């Protein structure tokens, strides 16, 4: 009966993704299309995340400065979630809901993008950098679940959430990343045919 | 039409999700009592994978480490992709073939696990990270697609390898996030109903 | 001018590291021998900081696992503040301060060493650090400046402070650093001769 | 005899810091106005190194993104060093001497500095981030030891080379940290007297 349990875990994810397939594809595109529109435009993209969410975070970044699939020039990401020194930095002095906020107030140009992933989306810090995102004029991309959380509740006309339909984290995770992979995709497809 | 890709990507996964759903429960299983067994004998669990395999690896340290979904005890698990400092300053020797396989050597016990992720299982830092694993008397439980690639040439009778049915990495990817889920729900059901 | 101010910043580097030659090594001799004899029974070092500690500790973890000098062995030395994913799923997880604790207590053995390394001494997810390795039975080395903090508060019969006789954080930093090389270099020549 | 080793070590990096004090101040005068140059152009500081160099750019990093005394707005600068998952991905795809210069070329603006910190100034991928940069119109601060290596003979007129006057990679890496405070000393005083 441990088969029984490998079984409804991946059940339910089959579950979720048939249910995110039918909800998502006009957010997916929407959030497409701005990142495709702001590297353009020569712009970047900053990526924040906590925890499997960081990893989602580094795992965007990288197929954009590496790879996603086809050879083709880097193109400009950064993960706000993966220099340990800058963020304990912050954490040290007592700082800790402004460890991305610092950086997208140091980093972010008008016309970048903040693609912010969080399963909740309640995250102080998340809701910081997005806060100073927006502030900097900077476009939202945002991957969240459950009810999209204080940050699906920052987004203005031009910004995009991408609400998981599940109520449960490891759910939430597992559909982030194929959302970016389906994300890079489209990049790729886009810019470079 | 890019609502057509992105019906396609989630369409993949789905076939991909099924095809491992009848493929892979009794290698799950196996490894899911091995980490069991290391676990219970006071062992940790040492992990390695590279890009996307590296945020994979920290994401089951992560969730050992702080949590899974139920409060209870840290588990040991260290990813061994996270030092950048030591992994550059192997690279700055000109061992690169060794990030991994150091780590192993000087931290491994018999009887602890390593927990190797590749997508095609060729890289050379991950075969010798096993390979030196395999030399401490550890057990190796790999995940992997494609055919397996080295890295399955190297597991013994006692190792376990998951084998993603899928030839294509951003779906192995996937695949391999929701195997580490799965293998943490085993995990904490098992050690703590 | 600017002359000048450099000038006075390698001036009070100069002072400080006299003033440190002067009075520490007794400390950094008592550090140096429960270092060694820590990894002769076979246990390993943990090391943790903030910020410019987190290099530090990072810089003594690469020491140990890669190399300070001499080819010689890969030796234990893990820094728990460079998995990111980790760092930042406990922080997500209200529990700033026990991003350290939570590894020392899934992580130490009874006779490991937990280097913890501060310029103050005063952080709260140091101090629960140590005092969780305290209760795991390692032994504490301390790198601090200022009056010792908190930390030093923490320290018993068998543990050691190196306390950089300085009251200005960068100085500190740099004599944090140089204490790192003199105990790499005693290590590997008691070791390794 | 102990404490005349830790003397010993202590003595050495006292003499490597007064000849630095004598040889470098000009060096580290031009390097500072570089840095403050592009920092009030709007532009920004990226920076790599490898090992202990990787930790003393982090360090910078963290000076310029939080602070290094004085409370004030967060700088711009970025380590290449720390995103795992990006340095993994390259290095799993077989362009272990790319890790940095795909960073630089999708990153770097015309106007932007790398701070590029290598103890020999002889790895590949350090030389490459170097040659990228220069194709993307950077200038170059290049902290250096030994000769100053490859890295040395890529700089041009606009460009700084600050050549710790040691062969001994130790001492070069106290030097590099002390460099860097000064540094951030001049930044601060310079844009926020
Ligand atoms: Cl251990
Ligand atoms: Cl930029």
């Amino acid at each position: 009966n441990v088969q029984e349990r490998i079984k409804a875990c991946f059940t339910e994810s089959i579950q979720t993704q048939i249910a995110a397939a039918e909800a998502l594809p006009d957010a997916i595109s929407r959030a497409a299309m701005t990142l495709v529109q702001s590297l353009l435009n020569g712009n970047k993209i900053l990526c924040c995340g906590n925890g499997t969410s960081a990893a989602n975070a580094q795992h965007f970044a990288a197929s954009m400065i590496n790879r996603f699939e086809t050879e083709r020039p880097s193109l400009p990401a950064i993960a706000l979630n993966t220099d340990n020194v800058v963020l304990t930095a912050i954490a040290n002095d007592r700082l800790h809901d402004e460890v991305y906020a610092k950086q997208v107030r140091a980093l972010g140009h008008a016309g970048d993008v903040l693609l912010a992933i969080s399963t909740r989306g309640n995250s102080r810090d998340i809701v910081k950098a997005v806060e100073a995102a927006v502030t900097r004029d900077m476009t939202i991309v945002a991957l969240t679940g459950y009810d999209g959380g204080e940050l699906a509740g920052l987004l203005g006309p031009q910004d995009v959430e991408i609400r998981i339909p599940s109520h449960r984290s490891a759910r939430i995770q597992e559909m982030h990343m194929l959302t970016v992979n389906c994300l890079c995709d489209l990049i790729d497809n886009t810019l470079f045919p």
